[PDB]
């Protein structure tokens, strides 16, 4: 835990979304969470939990255009923060590593973000599918989080994007000239590097992977005597509020970005 406030944060968590420190390929809607003193820990596919599901499962839509994330921008972020973004981002994409020696002289680098797709399932159809599961009474994920220490979520919507966008500065704001050759170099075959027509030192980074950075979910429980989707913030079923609301999903980390153990 910990403090990180940036706009780009900001209004990511007031639609609902956890934004995650590490953005990951592996993120997916109907996977689960376990949260255990503190720590998330990512457990995979719903089916550990619903090993015989009492239905067809909530159908996933994908690749839904974000176009309110697209054009986000976080602030202006000091070299030591914004850099160590870069390098784990570019990891993720797969990219060889060096990135950093081609930034060596931007003490300000800023993200925008483009290319926003939405995976999701509709919660109220995940509600339903748990309540109607029969759960093995021995079940692992059933006696450790349901009827145990732990907290359960499960993952109802994801934001990924295969590109990114970073602009960097020198010191008082100077333009930057950025070896854009040397860093297409460095990162390899798997990332297309390229600047913008209208500025040298704004650089996109294009993956051939979807990285999810932000992801929406809501806790488990019991209620009614049925295994319970849950609005956050009595505890209320997700079916008895009136609508899914921005505010209804669960955000695990809401100082900051939040780290997934289990990878």
């Amino acid at each position: 835990s910990g403090l990180c406030s940036d706009p780009a944060i900001t209004y990511l968590k007031r639609l609902g979304y956890n934004v995650v420190r590490l953005p990951r390929e592996g993120i997916q809607p109907l996977h689960l969470l376990g949260q255990q003193r503190g720590t998330v820990e990512y457990l995979g596919s719903l089916e550990k939990l619903i090993t015989q599901p009492p239905s067809e499962p909530p159908a996933i839509t994908r690749d839904q255009a974000a176009a309110g994330i697209n054009g986000q921008k976080t602030e202006n972020l000091s070299f030591s923060i914004g850099i160590n973004i870069l390098k784990s981002v570019l990891a993720q994409f797969g990219a060889g590593a060096g990135i950093e020696a081609q930034y060596n002289q931007a003490r300000k680098v800023r993200f925008e973000f483009s290319n926003v797709l939405a995976d999701s399932v509709e919660p109220l159809a995940v509600g339903q599918f748990l309540k109607m599961a029969e759960v093995d009474a021995d079940n692992p994920v059933l006696k450790q989080y349901v009827l145990g220490n732990g907290r359960l979520y499960v993952i109802t919507q994801v934001i990924k994007s295969n590109e990114f966008t970073v602009a960097a500065e020198k010191s008082g704001g100077g333009s930057i000239q950025l070896d854009v050759p040397e860093i297409q170099k460095v990162v390899g075959g798997k990332l297309k590097v390229e600047a913008s027509v209208s500025s040298q030192s704004t650089v996109t980074y294009k993956g051939e992977k979807q990285l999810v950075f932000g992801f929406k979910c809501f806790e488990i429980g019991v209620k009614n005597g049925e295994i319970t989707l849950f609005a956050s913030q009595i505890a209320m079923a997700l079916d008895a509020a009136g609508g899914v609301m921005p505010s209804d999903s669960a955000l695990l980390d809401e100082g900051g970005l939040l780290d997934l153990e289990g990878f």
